[PDB]
């Protein structure tokens, strides 16, 4: 009879076999355990399902004409003003929003393909909030602005920061309060190859990259200051970077 869709965010839609008098397809899914239907202008499990949760709130499940995409989106009982909003985007990311009585964001939760997560809280209406960003192993806390994020660690008297711009670019800087000319670190950003070189007394010391796998790598040079030495070596927890600090 009907027929079973795999889709974005892990969900299933049964679509009609045929259509009815009027060309469209009758959609059926369940979402936890809600029941939601719709009809569809296509017949291969895009279109639109709409249903309510067990205290009124509207539900709709939007399905783009490729599959590639989905939107669940909750409502408040008269289906006006957004709740929540899940997109499942063509690489599996998503993105998670709750929103205030005025419809404006106030939580945005980016859970991109690998697992590793951009969990911004506290958003007010000038888009500023807390930020923090889950990596496999550990967690980098900071800031939000309409500007950049800013993710912070402190050691001694460096800290290190990650900026994440508006438009996605990543950016790595290091500042050291150090009033002694021997111990001071100071660093330079290499965007090309996404690396922060890390400087003291005159020399290279360390190379830290910011990799396309959203992960944090370390490696030494030689005494020599010009050429590293041994292989780079993954961070896998805060401490770490930490140490790679001191």
């Amino acid at each position: 009879n009907s027929v079973s869709v795999d889709l974005p965010g892990s969900m299933k839609v049964l679509v009609s076999k045929s259509s009815n008098a009027d060309g469209k397809y009758d959609l059926i899914a369940t979402v936890d355990a809600l029941e939601l239907s719709g009809t569809s202008d296509k017949n291969n499990g895009s279109g639109v399902l709409e249903g309510v949760k067990a205290d009124a709130s509207k539900v709709k499940l939007t399905i783009s004409d490729d599959l590639g995409q989905t939107t669940l989106e909750v409502f408040k009982s008269d289906g006006s003003t957004l709740v929540s909003k899940k997109v499942t985007s063509k690489d599996k990311s998503s993105t998670e929003e709750k929103f205030n009585e005025k419809g404006e964001v106030s939580e945005k939760i980016i859970t991109r393909a690998d697992g590793t997560r951009l969990e911004y809280t506290g958003i007010k209406s000038d888009g500023s909030g807390k930020a923090k960003e889950v990596l496999k192993g550990y967690v980098l806390e900071g800031t939000l602005t309409a500007e950049k994020t800013t993710l912070v660690v402190k050691e001694g008297t460096v800290t290190l920061s990650k900026n994440i711009s508006k438009s996605g670019a990543v950016s790595v800087e290091l500042n050291d309060t150090d009033s002694s000319a021997a111990t001071k670190k100071t660093a330079a950003w290499n965007s090309g190859t996404s690396t922060l070189t890390i400087t003291v007394n005159s020399k290279k010391t360390k190379d830290l990259v910011f990799t396309s796998s959203n992960t944090i790598t370390v490696q030494q040079y030689d005494s020599n200051g010009t050429s590293l030495e041994g292989s780079a070596v993954e961070i896998t927890k805060l401490d770490e970077i930490k140490n790679a600090l001191k």
